[PDB]
């Protein structure tokens, strides 16, 4: 064969069988996504060669019948620590990878919450890529990381699929690899009996950039004013809750700080309350985005609400909202998205979605699966416009 | 041979020649120091095996004639990223290793200040040892580390032996390995054109434990009041200066925070000023330590060091540890001086064995002829623990 | 804990969980065997450190409930590629390790018969140990190894526990590590449809040392004359058969060449036929060994083994080593039988300690309840060295 | 940049600085050679990704001012264990890599003759490539390899650049990687005081394939009849001598066995004696090849003569002859080859040689270098026709 995923298999082979199985269950889809997103052949080789060298060893064992790994990830249905997502606009689509980098003692007494593998991966990316900055990672790792004893405590109070402290995404954008990370607040909250709100904002307010940037301190107090009445004041894990803190692994003055809420209830009034920050945002841009989100939910794991802030900007923007799609028929989802894209006037996206979906996941019949689409994120930005993020359980789509 | 260093060579061999050379110029001395400090044979194997597995690969290429590494360390005279030290009390002597963990791209464009190797080692120590903790490492790495472009700027403003941000020490204490790290403030100060005093305290004041611990804040407040009129208010790298921030890689509530001053000027009057915090400390214990330190200086190039160590839950400053620079002074003279100081302290047994044991620690060089083997001598007095002496050796200088 | 196996765990930790599990189910027993054989503490550290560094990564995944490796070994009952043996004389007891070095793609399409891992280990042993020699390994790898397509054919004609071409033993003798290997003739016989006898002797007769050494050729000629009417002339895999070729990984002029027969039928008459080479050997030493072997059999599923060992510069065959298969027979009964045989041999001290030491070697299982821990018992008599007994243990079966 | 060598640098980075320097001094030229030989872009990525993963770590340290490695290779002027060669016909050109794979203790007491690194590389290729066969390697490694003590002896009697037992070539042909190896007879001859002739033929006559193939035994006795009067009968290292044994790492029934003579004298009468095997080959094909070789030498380290035999074939063919080009001006060499290609009627090769040469080695002025062309090999085959092999010191052409 002569497609890049095939050529790279032929050129590089595999250090071990797990890496080979990961390639066999993901690289073909990845090359198809890249192709369908109009990445050049040179960028397809770039990202697939990157994937081979850096990501395959980070994915740990390939969970399969008869081989049960010590560490089970909540990123996918089968426990595989990988997702592939697309960020769609009217005119372009970006591919992103989401993973946990699995350490070799992950899920055992010497590393109960997989505390080390992501930062090792990011260390290797820092020597690969000139623009990668580890200072925000390190800052939040210091604030919400746990020692081994604490990690062992947390594993006693959390389901197997939530034994995590961090996870990593890689945006494959502008011919670069752009890393970002999310940190879990729940283990520290549980182990220290600290309110999740308190620890989130304590960690944020100790950032060097917070100390240097008045506009960020302005946006953050507004967010605190919105969130304080809505999340617990005590130490319980009662949604709605501040469950993740996200940063970009770039210059801290350029990084978006993300505060992610998880909740199990989402009805119209809450979508409204989240999206407008309780009536704080009432401008036409926010309201057009709201219409979009209400329409999506009508046309169609916790819900996600992600508030993203940037140094230099004092005003909050509407969040990105995440809908879990696990349990919903994938062909139905496809047909609903086609409708939604037509509603948005993204005609070319509507005309190609379903056929391109089948071509991403040729081993599976999408009319009969319910776990291939895992999440959908919807956003509206004053400057970039509407976008949709679709997260796929790539392993479910290949096995 | 059947000594532990030899047995482990025979059992383990070496992955590459540089590691073999490191072992050949350090492992015998380390085994000797361990023996001399009355470590059991089982602990000697524990530490030498640990050294072989964890430390040898972290030391990088062995700088030698015809082979010049990309990365040159300031830890030793020959550019080797290694020191061995002993801390001597009344009751016992502890051995400690000091290194920089050299990344494989260190001192090139992809890693100009060797920014990654020490954290890599510490990660490996965290799955090895159950009480190793990375949170203070990570905090100070966030606050005084630099991105690649900044690291590149810093190499244009620093001599080649100062292209570093962190180094690591490992106390071989009880039967454990206890890691500590020290972060340099100079690269960030130079790149951001920020006074060293300001960026040092800015980084400390953002610690989680600073926010939780009134006693630590109070101690730090007293230290700032002492330091502010003595160290530069401008961005200059001139003495005395706040050059390093030390932490123990343990539960941050138990970690000592160390602020290390470097300076070239020292006389009995400055000894008193540092030791007593300009008259703040006046008690019997402080004045007794002061007398000891004065006597050492009388009995006796790199800067002097002054290390102020603070613990969460302690509100008051104690006197610092004072480090005497010994590079360039003949090592036989130093051994005679130490024998004298030991007798002055009443440490007869230490006085009577110091010279013979020195010879025996460095059998492949005549230590009476060298001037680089003793690098530093630190002296401290604790109300709790009594007086102690830290002797730091350039092990490679004592072996090549 | 302060025993060497514990100290090395504490010093070294583990690269991954499988290695940790291997250490947790084998290292205590190995330390016990070493102690029991009167190895000094320095040798105990030497061998345990060697085991940790070289052997743990070679053992592959630790087969356990919920985790089924791609490659299953025939060396043990649970599929683990490991055995520990002791060779007991009048004067002393030597410990030996037996393993297959598992490649990372072993038992998949890219490496169906685990064809690479053992040579990789041996390469690492050659830079570790100065008297390790790869030439006979390489010779037999050339003559009875198979390419990938052939290896794939062989997996269709063999049970999963027999997907192998080579295995390795390491004698822990004097203060050294002495490697030996054994090559299987079965895969090549099956794939090429060639009689095992023919391909075994073809491979031997192409040795450089065969061409240089008349005495070896003469010995081999006598062995062929004995074997030819007893083993199949056709291509069948039926007993008695020439199933393994053993060599020592040393100077080929000093290496013993071993031809190992497997067979299921054994009674006193066949014992005599094997031991005396069908009446060829009639001397006092041979008949005395014969009596010993007969008594063992009376005192006492896997095939019997018969191992004919030949040395360059020796023209005459000596009696073989005979291996009794013990899998499935209760281990407390075996211990009682061995005590009886030891008393018969006059080895009182061995008789008096066998059972207590067995218990102590396998402290996490009750060896009186098991039937898989003793796997093999080999017995030999040398004119030169006297009688000896090799006991092979499924260490993992004695620990899980 | 977007050329494959650049893309792969961006995607993969480097495990260490030596590997980065090797890439910086060879990968650009390699991509240019591949390009100039009309390899597709997919094969350029195949071979460059292979190069990165398998060959860079095998090349050991990058010898440079201030960094003197323990092991110095005789493959190049600067001591670098690498060459890049092209095999030219009238219609196509094949690129090949020649190296020694450098072990981490090479040239020190634990590995005095670099005895291990090639077989480790070949082990990794055997899991990469289905067609790679290690049985001939192992056979000859057993016959001419030395133990450590013996290796240490040999290093006392041989120059630093001849402390070798094996070397490896990789033909980049038909979208595959095809390995072949040469083994050095000199260390064993020196250490055992055995005649080189005796040990060469002893090793060959112990091959399993020799025992199975009458035609090969027929060709080999003819070669012995030719060589016995011409090389030493005693154990001295007096050229002409049988100095290398070459095999292909493939099915032993398909492998060409090569017996390489080294000599320091080459005049017309010897070229004649070698090429015709002493008057044994007098057919028109042999004689047309002879004309070619005589013309080449007129138009333009020991000389090389390589006799290659294949199982199933009883008759010998003319050897390939190797001319060392070290010390001769590279622009002169270029202009001479241009003339030679015109004499052969390879007009298109003549018209492109010099410009393509400069483009392979843009960092150097070929009119002023004398070490870029290291060797030239000339062959004539009954079935494939004439061919020329040109061996470049790629590091000399880049530094
Ligand atoms: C927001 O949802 C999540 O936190 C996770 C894991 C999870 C958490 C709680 C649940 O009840 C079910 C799943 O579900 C996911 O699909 C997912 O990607 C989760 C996740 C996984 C790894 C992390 O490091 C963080 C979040
Ligand atoms: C035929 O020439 C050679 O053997 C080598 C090494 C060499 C050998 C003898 C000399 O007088 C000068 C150089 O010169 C080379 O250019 C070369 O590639 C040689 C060589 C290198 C590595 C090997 O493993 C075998 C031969
Ligand atoms: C971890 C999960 C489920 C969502 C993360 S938010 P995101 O970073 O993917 O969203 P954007 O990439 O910022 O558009
Ligand atoms: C490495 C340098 C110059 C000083 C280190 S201070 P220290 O950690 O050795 O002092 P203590 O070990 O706390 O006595
Ligand atoms: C591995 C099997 C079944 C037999 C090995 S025979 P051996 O090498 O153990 O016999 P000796 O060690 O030579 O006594
Ligand atoms: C090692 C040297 C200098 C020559 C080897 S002969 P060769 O294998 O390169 O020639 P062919 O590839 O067979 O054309």
């Amino acid at each position: 064969g002569s497609r890049p995923w095939q050529i790279l298999s032929q050129a590089l082979g595999f250090p071990n069988y797990d890496q080979e199985l990961w390639w066999q269950n993901t690289a073909e889809t990845l090359n198809r996504v890249l192709e369908q997103c109009d990445y050049s052949v040179h960028l397809q080789y770039k990202y697939l060669a990157f994937y081979h060298k850096y990501i395959l060893p980070s994915l740990g064992p390939f969970r399969r019948p008869g081989v049960e790994p010590e560490y089970i990830s909540g990123l996918s249905h089968g426990g595989h620590p990988l997702e592939i997502s697309v960020k769609i606009d009217k005119s372009k689509t970006i591919c992103r990878l989401g993973l946990q980098a699995i350490g070799p003692l992950a899920g055992t007494a010497r590393d109960p919450l997989n505390s080390f593998g992501d930062r090792e991966l990011l260390k290797n990316l820092a020597t690969l890529l000139p623009h990668v900055d580890l200072r925000l990672f390190d800052h939040f790792n210091a604030q919400v990381g746990l020692d081994r004893a604490q990690c062992a405590v947390a594993t006693t109070k959390l389901i197997k699929e939530s034994h995590n402290i961090v996870c990593t995404s890689l945006d494959l954008k502008d011919g670069e690899v752009i890393p970002k990370v999310y940190f879990s607040t729940i283990p520290k909250g549980l182990v220290t009996e600290t309110p999740l709100f308190d620890l989130t904002f304590a960690a944020i307010e100790q950032m060097e950039v917070y100390h240097k940037d008045a506009p960020l301190r302005t946006a953050l107090s507004s967010l605190k004013d919105f969130l304080r009445p809505r999340v617990p004041t005590d130490a319980s894990i009662t949604p709605p809750l501040t469950g993740l803190i996200g940063v970009d692994c770039i210059d801290p003055m350029l990084s978006r700080l993300k505060v992610y809420l998880a909740t199990f209830r989402m009805d119209l009034s809450l979508i409204r309350d989240y999206w407008t920050l309780g009536g704080l945002l009432t401008d036409a841009g926010t309201m057009k985005g709201l219409e979009m989100v209400e329409t999506l939910a009508k046309t169609l794991l916790p819900f996600g609400i992600n508030y993203a802030m940037k140094p230099g900007t004092a005003e909050l923007a509407p969040p990105q909202i995440y809908f879990p799609l696990l349990g919903i028929n994938d062909g139905f989802i496809a047909d609903a998205l086609v409708e939604f894209f037509q509603y948005m006037g993204w005609e070319d996206q509507a005309n190609r979605y379903k056929d391109e979906l089948k071509a991403k996941f040729p081993n599976v019949d999408i009319s009969q699966t319910k776990n291939v689409h895992r999440w959908l994120g919807v956003a509206y930005s004053e400057t970039k416009g509407p976008s949709m993020n679709i997260y796929y359980d790539v392993v479910a789509g290949n096995v």
